[PDB]
């Protein structure tokens, strides 16, 4: 998958890297690079009931998760993974909800064998500011996970960071569409910011956050893919003002390019 990478005035002159087609079908970037210079978080599209497996993207995370486990001789099954990363989530969510804008933590690592530590951070407490019933529940939900080695993707130390968050469905209205989706992209940003200030931050900080175009896929509905790129190129440029980040973004690939066009939109706009 070819880097392209672009400079972006509305979010403060960030290089921004947009993977081009790989082999893999409708160019499904790489979750994890095998040999990686730097530590890149990738962001799990997650689903509404809060569990790591399925299809789409959240399935080859589980996929991933779990080839690496059998490879390191470890017994995990799908429904496990499925229902110990539901619970766990569940749990921080209540915590997060608790205390909206402030990243929660529980040591999963002493239960779990896949997960060292986990985190949660809500911008919004869900199903306040807008309705569940239109956008799905649980949206904005972003969480943050420490794996443990024997899960590692390609085995590799600086791979061991994922993260986690829910989209809002197309078929909200576009002023409900919209604010969800802000607030998703602060829970991914602001997520990070908090973490990378923790102890954990000093061992293992995420460098760079590789994400999807979400709501896209399964999550879209009627929407159209247009006013996706927009609500994801806003919202990116909401959360940079915001937190001021050091974390370098990335985004995966897609066939329309749609997180690249609603940006390149963002920016003609900005600078005229």
């Amino acid at each position: 998958p070819d880097p392209l990478t672009l400079r972006f005035t509305c979010l403060g002159d960030r290089n921004v890297i947009f993977f081009g087609p790989s082999g893999r079908q409708d160019g499904f970037t790489p979750l994890y690079d095998p040999s990686p210079s730097k530590r890149v978080a990738t962001v799990d599209a997650g689903t509404y009931g809060l569990f790591i497996g399925g299809v789409g993207m959240n399935g080859e995370f589980a996929d991933t998760i779990i080839e690496e486990a059998r490879r390191n001789r470890i017994p995990l099954t799908a429904t496990e993974l499925s229902a110990e990363s539901q619970e766990i989530q569940e749990r921080l969510l209540h915590d997060a909800e608790r205390q909206p804008g402030t990243l929660v933590e529980i040591d999963s690592g002493r239960f779990s064998r896949v997960f060292a530590r986990s985190f949660a951070y809500v911008a919004i407490v869900p199903n306040t500011v807008w309705d569940e019933s239109e956008t799905g529940k649980n949206v904005g939900a972003t969480f943050l996970h420490i794996l443990k080695p024997e899960v590692t993707p390609h085995g590799n130390e600086m791979n061991d960071v994922m993260l986690y968050t829910v989209a809002p469905f197309g078929n909200a209205s576009d002023s409900a569409y919209n604010m969800a989706y802000k607030a998703t992209m602060l829970g991914i940003v602001g997520a990070v910011s908090e973490y990378n200030k923790t102890p954990w931050g000093e061992v293992k900080p995420v460098e760079a956050i590789r994400l999807p175009l979400l709501g896209a896929g399964h999550f879209r509905g009627r929407r159209g893919l247009h006013s996706i790129g927009r609500a994801n190129a806003v919202a990116v440029e909401a959360a940079i003002t915001r937190f001021d980040p050091r974390v370098e973004l990335q985004f995966m690939y897609e066939p329309s390019d749609t997180a690249l066009r609603g940006l390149m939109e963002s920016e003609r706009k900005y600078k005229f």
